[PDB]
């Protein structure tokens, strides 16, 4: 029974899994995919078993009953008596980051400027955002709301994809992987970093992670948190230390999914990875670390500390929250049941 495949979504998350698959005896293998819509048919197909999703996808997969089985959880100063499998997942904070000395930019003067978004159909970076968009707007034109973006899987000759970069040699412009210079947490606030952008629609944890030293890549080496600014709905600025009141939403986080009938079997091996390669497991950080990535977020976000189990067995649409699963109806409605594939 017990290996599983996982599906890699891109060549960088290929290479880290190939790493993970021969540190665990085989007993993860891994497929491959270009895009994590494509990972979520070769899991229906029943040639991948998992993969770790943005609520946004968990929304695409749950239509087409795959179902969530563990979740991400990051640090926290409460609940911490009880161990971290166990703690109930706190969500995180989605954000719209502008630079400080882009002076007089806010929340209500944002039509016709530049904006970079994580990718298409993720949380914070477009389901949040556009949705809060096209309702204030009463339009579903948001691909002329912005002037350009960069918004990984629209149209590559779209305005929606006229930012993005491509790889190293200017190839495969707007795919939504970690090819795309742009994608992604990381990559969309490196679009900001690098005034591509006039706005980054991304998480808290992101602006703390790549500025003041804690980086080192070299285009963040030298970001300062007194430099960035959040926008907060009410049409004021805040330093990025108000991030509690001044955020865009909460989002559910992201989730491990699999088929419904191998649920349990992907389950219980993914405990025993953790355990090996983990935060404290036997083999992190001498062998093989499962959460790190050099700030790249490659299978599993680079600040997790464990993989929780989820308790109340919640379907798909209790895990996103029927405040979340409407916001996510209504926008798609711009583009009531029934899976994709
Ligand atoms: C937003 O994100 C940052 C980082 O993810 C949070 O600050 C971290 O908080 C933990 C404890 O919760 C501290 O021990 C770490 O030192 C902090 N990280 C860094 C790198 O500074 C912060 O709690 C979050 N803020 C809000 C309002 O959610
Ligand atoms: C966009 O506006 C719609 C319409 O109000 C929002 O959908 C509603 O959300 C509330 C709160 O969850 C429900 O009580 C309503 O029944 C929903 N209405 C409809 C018509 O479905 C949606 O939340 C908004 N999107 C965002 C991102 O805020
Ligand atoms: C960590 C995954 N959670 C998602 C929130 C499973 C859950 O169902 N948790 C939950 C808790 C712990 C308290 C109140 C309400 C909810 C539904
Ligand atoms: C692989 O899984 C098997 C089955 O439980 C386990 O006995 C074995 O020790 C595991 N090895 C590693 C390194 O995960
Ligand atoms: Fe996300
Ligand atoms: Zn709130
Ligand atoms: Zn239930």
């Amino acid at each position: 029974y017990t290996r599983v495949v996982w599906c890699a979504v891109g060549p960088e998350e290929q290479k880290k899994c190939q790493q993970w698959s021969q540190q665990s005896g085989q007993n993860v293998t891994c497929a491959t995919a270009s895009t994590t819509d494509d990972c979520i048919v070769l899991v229906l197909k029943g040639e991948a078993d998992a993969l770790n999703l943005d609520g946004g996808y968990i929304y695409t997969a749950g239509k087409c009953g795959l179902v969530p089985v563990l979740a991400e959880n990051r640090k926290s100063s409460k609940h911490s008596s009880l161990d971290c499998v166990l703690r109930p997942t706190e969500g995180y904070l989605a954000v719209a980051v502008v630079k400080k000395a882009n002076e007089g930019l806010t929340w209500n003067s944002l039509k016709d400027k530049k904006s970079c978004h994580t990718a298409v159909d993720r949380t914070a970076g477009w389901n949040i955002p556009m949705g809060l968009i096209v309702n204030q707007t009463g339009s579903c034109a948001f691909d002329e709301f912005f002037s350009q973006s960069c918004a990984p899987g629209a149209d590559p000759k779209s305005r929606l994809c006229a930012l993005c970069a491509g790889d190293d040699q200017g190839l495969d412009k707007c795919v939504p992987n970690s090819k795309e210079k742009y994608y992604g947490y990381t990559g969309a606030f490196r679009c900001l970093a690098e005034d591509v952008g006039d706005v980054a629609f991304v998480k808290n944890d992101t602006v703390w992670e790549n500025t003041n030293g804690e980086s080192t890549a070299d285009w963040a080496k030298n970001l300062k948190r007194e430099d960035f600014r959040l926008l907060c709905l009410d049409g004021t600025r805040k330093p990025v230390t108000e991030a509690q009141s001044c955020h865009l939403a909460v989002a559910p986080n992201h989730a491990v999914v699999s088929r419904s009938d191998r649920a349990a079997h992907v389950e219980q091996v993914l405990l025993h990875q953790q355990a090996l390669f983990g935060k404290n497991g036997k083999n992190c950080p001498d062998k093989f670390c499962l959460f790190k990535s050099e700030t790249k977020n490659l299978l599993f976000n680079d600040n997790t500390e464990c993989l929780a189990k989820l308790g109340g067995r919640p379907t798909y649409e209790e895990y996103l929250g029927t405040e979340y699963v409407t916001a996510i109806a209504n926008l798609k409605k711009c583009s009531l049941e029934a899976c994709a594939f």
